[PDB]
Parts: structure tokens; C-alpha cells; sequence
């Protein structure tokens, strides 16, 4: 029993995006809640940094808002599988921005349903390539070229 009616999906200002976005108008439909998108939004794009996200708001015929994506495309999910989550301090000493195959394709499995790509490593290299631009490194992924 799951079915969205409207799924804004568009690119908002991480960290800079206040309660008169681009859409606003065209997004108020979820129960008329501008301040607490852009709200919780800044609270996200403000404790990780600024950028431009591809905001995926799934508005459910109930009602329902639904979506959680912060730094560009890839990152948008990626950020949060590479470990950045402090919740409120850190251990000390640690480099941040790392994720692992396994990972990578439980991520791109997830992204490849049928749009155009096929075998993983297309899909899979996008991901964990998206990652290695986003400065983050894939933590596993051997390059075993001999065995």
C-alpha cells in the first residue's frame, strides 16, 4: 500500500536555500510547509556545508513527504554511506569520505532498475567513481588484476 501522487524532484542551494525557493508554489502540496522543508533543510546543508542537492520531496496522495538527500547527485546518499554523521563531536584523527565496494553496488543496484545501464561495474564505477570525485576513496574494492 505505497503510492506517491507528486515527487518534486529538483536542485535546491545547500546551506543558502530560504522559504522562497524556486518551486515553493508548486511545492506546498504536501500540507503546506515551506519553512520546515528549507527549515530542516539549512539544518542539513548547514552542519555539513553548502552545495546544491537534487531534492527528491515524494509527496504521498496522503499527505506524505518523503526524501533525505544532502550534497550533490551520488553524495546525495553516498555522504551518509561514506560515514559522515558526527551526531555531535568526533573521535579525533580520521579520514573522512570513505566507502566500500559492497557498498557502492548495494547503492548502484539500487540506482540501475532498468534506466539504461546493465552489468555492475558500469553502474558500480559511476558510484564509487561519483565517490572518488567527491574527493571520498573507495575503502575496499581490491584492484586484484592477478590473483
Amino acid at each position: 500500500m505505497k503510492k506517491v501522487v507528486a515527487v518534486v524532484k529538483l536542485q535546491l542551494p545547500a546551506g543558502k536555500a530560504t522559504p522562497a525557493p524556486p518551486v515553493g508554489p508548486a511545492l506546498g502540496q504536501h500540507g503546506a510547509n515551506i519553512m520546515e522543508f528549507v527549515k530542516a533543510f539549512n539544518a542539513a546543508t548547514a552542519n555539513m556545508g553548502d552545495a546544491i542537492v537534487p531534492v527528491e520531496i515524494t509527496i504521498y496522495a496522503d499527505r506524505s513527504f518523503t526524501f533525505v538527500t544532502k550534497t550533490p547527485p551520488a553524495s546525495y546518499l553516498i555522504r551518509k554511506a561514506a560515514g559522515l554523521e558526527k551526531g555531535a563531536h568526533k573521535p579525533g584523527r580520521e579520514k573522512v569520505g570513505r566507502i566500500t565496494w559492497e557498498q557502492v553496488l548495494e547503492i548502484a543496484k539500487q540506482k540501475m532498475p532498468d534506466l539504461n545501464t546493465t552489468d555492475l561495474e558500469a553502474a558500480a564505477r559511476m558510484i564509487a567513481g561519483s565517490a572518488r570525485s567527491m574527493g571520498v576513496e573507495v575503502v575496499g574494492a581490491p584492484e586484484v588484476k592477478d590473483a
